[PDB]
């Protein structure tokens, strides 16, 4: 019977080493074999409601004749073995796909879908080159775990992401108990304590002393905290460089305020020439898909459109798993939620055709410190050689507000920046009030001429839409840790007082700055706990005591010989 | 096989009039018949992800040997017939339960669970007295539709709830299309426009002119707007008076900021003496179960505990549908999230034993207008005969901020009230800063001595926790429409200038006001769009043009002869 299905729980699938992973099978009532969709989940395959609302109404896939297989990753819940993030997922996916392909009910066509870790695991599956894998649909994911979510292109530790997620995994383990241990109850509450105060947990020095998290999940220190360089431990789990050689269609979803946005978008660029790649990007953060934020509402059209996503995924899989050549007729290649106008828009490519990568130069009379300073932005090179200076003190970092925060207040991406506007270490540069709309849609970066009293420090840049009613809404941001200014692999220190030209990768956005608004850029040297604080010493940051850290006198240089600027991807249509 | 199940879609169940409702059957792999759980859904039975995250991980019920039946209510999605809210649900549930009982796979024991309309439909099922119905679990629901969600105990129209929900239903209809109509696309966008600006749609006068909503769903005007009195049209769909005669166990869930809280709690009180009733109340609003709000965080323990709820429901159904007499061992009768201390607490009853219903009297030197006026609250009767006066103008009502809002900004219950503190029509009365904690847990009401220049007006009261850092956090509130001061059924007007003692039902809360905080009460004459605005005319409010409405000079009397006060349910433990 069309539309009917059955569910078999805890089918045990042997891996190459004989460890058995548990799966649930959702199989249509069908005469013969069917196309199959695989989901690889570290958050309990039984708990479908917790992730699916961020993905698709996938029971529709089953009612329409696909089988769906949901798997507990190694070492968690009903699965055997030992859990360590990322390291086993290439091999376990390969072995799982091989098993699926062998079954009576599989017709030789497999796809995958899912969000976050359920998205990352799809890139790890894709690189095995198993012929039966015909398509993936990674949502809010990354193919390079150093670049997202654990560090970033600027080489700073994403400390709130790490502690937040580790506490979540830890709480899952205390749930996914052999048998309840005496310490379980207390551990559970203490993990809650981290989740209730992520900046507080990230504030302890040395950062690398984690007696609760490092005990429950040694990987937190052993892999992440201990490897600040993008070294071979990172490069062993990175898929990115293998993506260029694949020919696997990918339906890629991202969010403008999602921790993974930079890396999600980069995977689209990496696969689009070799296979049918699709891109959808909404104004969401990782835990807030609603379109509603404390000080910014995008409208009900911005709410994660779960049914439309379901229809699109089905069209995508119908094309690639069922040979329906016309299934994606009229489906755009790229679909973006353009903020400001707050509308969904179809595009033919990402980056957009006719992107004008336009410098807006940092300028102004007198100090740019605070929102009431003299800092300006202009498409004209600044006429005189100035410099703005501030003191960056690790004991008082600029607090994170919105952006791509994951666990520490990660539900307010377009946050109003006014609470940090009166701070002396936040340099502000804004345009005149606009009389014509300016659409900025694309990747964003800054080039700054900088100097420090210290042998290492950070520089941050944050793009902001200043509204007429006073709201100063965060759009995108990034950081450069100075030791990593040229390379994330082979860092070197800087000379005090020497001027450097550095690049700041500020990820991507889509916003129309409307008449009446200003384009604003904040420059500082911290953004905590989104990123861990630079000690200003050149030492091993995570091993340092706060008391041992230094303040730094940091300087932004601007003028005709040091044309510091933000590069904005300008669209005129 | 234990843990395995099958799903049959669109099984068509004949009602007494021969109209067929569609159901999906989730049935365990079982030798013989099983206990059955029924869910009656107006939001598409296929779309399980949209409501279930507000309820239970109910697939666990199926893996553990219960069948689950999810039904499309009459006239929606796969069901035949014509949709009108509430009126068919008693009979359709009765007929559906009878059909379930007849099936090979039903062992004679039926229960129900679900949230909101999926909760209301359970009270409508319960009153049929079908013997096989052994238990219900209504979450965030009501047994009296006039009292929640459409009007309230104060006799004012809950206008944002009505327009918001009607627009949602309307959008569902445009989805649940015979075949797409030419006007569908535009209607859809215009319904979005209501949802994006609920106060704006509620602002149009006459309110009863609704060319889009009244066309899509005539009931909006025909039933709701047209019947402001709690008349026989309302009393035909009310279950409340029949609840006292039932002996059906009910697992009742509510939220402190949920539109249905007053009525959810009242159903517990109505059934607790005749059957095993259970109560769980968290700090949630109808669309925000996260425990996170713009200016108030309750901690991760406050996040709707979906797995714990699942375990409790299973224990409850194991007791009542499977005869497991010891299944609820160690399960509290009442479990409340106590705000302020922000902790879950077990109780033996609701109302709590040893509740001291304590008057806090309105007092102070000089005018109580604004937060910086002289208004005070005290357990001592005020010594001199004063009065506070303001002008209530319908064209400028006090905006709704937090509370039990449903669709207009209904995701911020504990809203900071500071944005309306400088208004002249908001009278404020606060205690001294507390040196000892004060726990207020129970139903809350006010008694005010009032007078008006008008022959009808409203009075509002709102309980507020003022934090040391300035936050003034809304807790509970209510309204009295003066014509309904004595009765919701037979209203009469008031004489201008004459003093009346009125009761304001402020629903319920659980909060510890901690040392350093103040207890604060706001008094006004509007709370829009939570409630529609009184025209101050004595006319038919929903039929009046704004231009035809009057301002009113309203007066709150306080002192030894007019001891206006709030009654707080004080707990000392
Ligand atoms: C997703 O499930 O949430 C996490 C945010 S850090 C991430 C881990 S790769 O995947
Ligand atoms: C629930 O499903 O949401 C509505 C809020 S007004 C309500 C209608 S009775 O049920
Ligand atoms: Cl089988
Ligand atoms: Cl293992
Ligand atoms: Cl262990
Ligand atoms: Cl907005
Ligand atoms: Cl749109
Ligand atoms: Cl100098
Ligand atoms: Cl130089
Ligand atoms: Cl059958
Ligand atoms: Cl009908
Ligand atoms: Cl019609
Ligand atoms: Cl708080
Ligand atoms: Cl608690
Ligand atoms: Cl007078
Ligand atoms: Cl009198």
């Amino acid at each position: 019977v069309d539309g009917n299905y059955s569910v078999a729980s805890n089918v045990m699938v042997p891996m190459r080493d004989g460890v058995r992973l548990a799966v649930d099978l959702y199989r249509p009532d069908a005469d013969g074999p069917v196309p199959v969709l695989l989901v690889r989940n570290p958050y309990d395959k039984f708990d479908v409601f917790a992730w699916s609302t961020q993905s698709t109404n996938w029971l529709e896939f089953v009612r329409d004749g696909y089988a769906v297989v949901i798997q507990d990753t190694r070492g968690l819940f009903a699965s055997e073995g030992e859990f360590v993030p990322h390291v086993d997922d290439e091999a376990d996916a390969e072995d799982t796909l091989s098993w699926i392909l062998e079954q009576a009910w599989c017709d030789g066509n497999v796809g995958m879908f899912g969000v976050s870790y359920l998205g990352v695991t799809q890139w790890q599956a894709a690189v095995s080159g198993v012929g039966g894998l015909k398509a993936i649909a990674p949502s809010m994911a990354s193919a390079d775990l150093y670049r997202a979510p654990w560090y970033g292109p600027g080489g700073a530790l994403s400390v709130e992401a790490l502690l937040g997620w580790s506490a979540l995994i830890g709480r899952g383990l205390i749930t996914s108990r052999s048998d309840a241990r005496p310490e379980d109850a207390a551990d559970f509450v203490q993990l809650a304590a981290i989740l209730n105060d992520v900046a507080g947990a990230a504030s302890v020095t040395p950062l690398a002393e984690q007696p609760l998290l490092g005990r429950l999940i040694p990987w937190v220190i052993d892999q992440v905290v201990d490897h600040p360089d993008n070294d071979e431990s990172w490069q062993s789990i990175s898929l990115f460089e293998r993506l260029g050689g694949l020919a696997t269609p990918a339906l890629i979803t991202a969010g403008w305020y999602d921790g993974f946005v930079g890396e999600s978008l980069r995977t689209f660029v990496a696969v689009k020439d070799n296979a049918d790649a699709r891109l959808v990007v909404g104004p969401w953060s990782h835990s807030n898909l609603t379109g509603r934020n404390a000080d910014r509402k995008f409208g009900i059209a911005a709410t994660y459109p779960i049914q439309e996503a379901t229809t699109m995924h089905k069209a995508f899989f119908d094309r690639h798993l069922r040979g329906e050549t016309d299934a994606l007729a009229g489906v755009p290649k790229v679909r973006l939620f353009v903020m400001g106008i707050d509308e969904w828009r179809d595009e033919t490519d990402w980056p957009l055709p006719d992107t004008a990568y336009t410098p807006f130069y940092l300028g102004g009379s007198g100090a740019a410190n605070t929102s009431t300073g003299g800092g300006t932005l202009s498409t004209s090179i600044s006429g005189t050689e100035s410099a703005d200076t501030y003191l960056y003190d690790p004991a008082d970092p600029v607090p994170s507000l919105g952006g791509t925060l994951l666990f520490h207040n990660g539900d307010n991406g377009p946050a109003d920046q006014r609470p940090i506007h009166d701070r002396d270490d936040v340099l502000c540069y804004s345009t005149e009030v606009l009389t014509d709309p300016v659409e900025v849609t694309g990747t964003v970066s800054a080039r700054l001429f900088v100097s420090s009293s210290a042998v290492d420090t950070d520089f941050t840049a944050k793009l902001v839409d200043v509204f007429p009613d006073g709201r100063a809404i965060a759009l995108c941001d990034g950081i450069v840790r100075m030791r990593y200014r040229e390379t994330l692999v082979n860092p070197t220190l800087i000379e005090a007082g020497e001027i450097y030209e550095v690049a700041i990768d500020m990820l991507a956005t889509s916003n129309v700055f409307l008449p009446g608004h200003r384009i604003m850029v904040q420059v500082s040297s911290s953004n905590f706990p989104k990123y861990d604080r630079n000690s200003n010493t050149g030492g091993v940051i995570a091993r340092e005591q706060l008391e041992e850290m230094c303040t730094a006198v940091n300087r932004i240089h601007r003028g005709p010989e040091h044309p510091s600027h933000i590069v904005l991807p300008i669209i005129k249509r």
